[PDB]
């Protein structure tokens, strides 16, 4: 069945998620041709990813999703695609074809559609969400639980978290087709939103759950 499973790391945070999400590719590799992945931009994931983009993987056969986009210019430092194209889609040499993020370049709302687009013709499930959260709760760039409920796989805000300014999120329903969603959080003031989470208090993170399990890997 499905369920949640926390895990509570003192030591070696990084390395210790990298060789979990490195078994679990590896395992989706075995059983599909093909397997996609969401990942969130933020300071906890870049180390992870940056330590995945060294692994030999077939990188032909694994598209990456971004969750969420600040909409703000790609060559941004405020942009989650500069950011994780610096390690790892330009590290690793996965083909540009499989990596699929927001064009800002477009009216907020155009850019929104097309990137739905781009996902429903890419898959209808995704095998694999790599999310942060943030100390206030929120998961992408979902911060009121309305943008999360959003009736689309994709949506926008006005301007919102830090930095302030307007986003381009996967919403609930898009994060929730994931069969495996993996949280990646560090601290005190994030476990404190983990136990909230655990006595049912409805931040945007606690609606997110994967079709098969949901696990957090936790750095106190």
């Amino acid at each position: 069945m499905e369920k949640t499973v926390i895990y509570l790391l003192e030591d070696g945070y990084v390395d210790f998620v990298v060789e979990k999400i490195r078994t679990k590719m590896e395992k989706l590799l075995e059983e599909k041709d093909k397997i996609f992945v969401v990942l969130a931009g933020g300071r906890t994931p870049l180390p992870v990813y940056e330590k995945l983009a060294e692994q030999k993987f077939p990188w032909n056969r694994i598209h990456f999703f971004l969750s969420d986009e600040r909409y703000v210019p790609l060559d941004s430092d405020q942009s989650n695609f500069r950011n994780i194209n610096e390690v790892l889609f330009s590290r690793a040499k996965i083909p540009s074809g499989n990596v699929h993020y927001v064009d800002t370049s477009l009216p907020i709302e155009k850019a929104c559609e097309k990137y739905e687009r781009e996902i429903r013709s890419a898959t209808d499930q995704f095998d694999l969400a790599i999310l942060g959260m943030g100390p206030d709760g929120h998961v992408a760039s979902i911060f009121d639980l309305e943008t999360g409920n959003k009736d689309n796989l994709v949506t926008f805000t006005d301007p919102s978290g830090d930095p302030k300014v307007p986003r381009v999120t996967l919403t609930f329903r898009a994060l929730n087709t994931s069969l495996y969603v993996l949280f990646l959080i560090r601290g005190k003031e994030k476990i404190n939103r983990l136990t909230e989470i655990l006595k049912d208090t409805p931040l945007p993170a606690y609606f997110v759950r994967g079709k098969e399990k949901t696990v957090w890997f936790v750095g106190k």
